[PDB]
């Protein structure tokens, strides 16, 4: 099943090293510009989007009218929302980097987060474009055995649940 995963553009925290999960931050001006550059480049397939502003705005500027689904949200960082990555306790830092054994205090466990992401993908009946977040893209790419680092405002097409098809930046 061909699925396009679009990581939303830049927000202030994405450029200042701060964890951004459920905090509803808007895209910066460049973040909006990154979204507009996607219009015409992404296939005009049915679109779904996280209900967070930054994702919805990316979908809109990319020329799509997505159906909103909370299951596509970034992981909730709870007490670590906005947390300065620099002073972030090594325990959480190491956990996020390895992508396991991570449950930000007050937020969602990585296991719960990944379960809702993969469950959402299972409900898709045809190719679609998903306006989502870095954590979501990473979870999907890691499951396929590949690096989940994709530039903000870029997209990766995958043939779920087998391999990566193409990385559009």
């Amino acid at each position: 099943m061909e699925l396009w995963l679009v990581r939303h553009g830049e927000t202030l925290w994405n450029r200042e090293g701060r964890l951004l999960g459920w905090t509803d931050l808007p895209l910066t001006a460049e973040g909006e510009a990154q979204a507009r550059r996607l219009k015409g480049a992404l296939p005009s397939l049915p679109a779904f989007s996280s209900d967070l502003l930054r994702a919805r705005r990316t979908a809109e500027l990319a020329g799509f009218s997505p159906r909103l689904y909370p299951e596509l949200r970034e992981i909730h960082f709870g007490a670590l929302e906005g947390a300065l990555w620099e002073t972030l306790d090594p325990r959480y830092k190491e956990a996020l980097l390895r992508f396991q054994g991570f449950h930000p205090p007050g937020g969602e466990s990585l296991s719960a987060f990944q379960e809702r992401v993969f469950r959402f993908l299972e409900g898709l009946k045809a190719p679609a474009v998903l306006f989502t977040h870095g954590g979501v893209v990473r979870a999907v790419l890691r499951a396929l055995g590949e690096d989940g680092l994709v530039p903000p405002g870029s997209a990766v097409a995958v043939d779920w649940p087998r391999r990566v098809l193409v990385r559009l930046a």
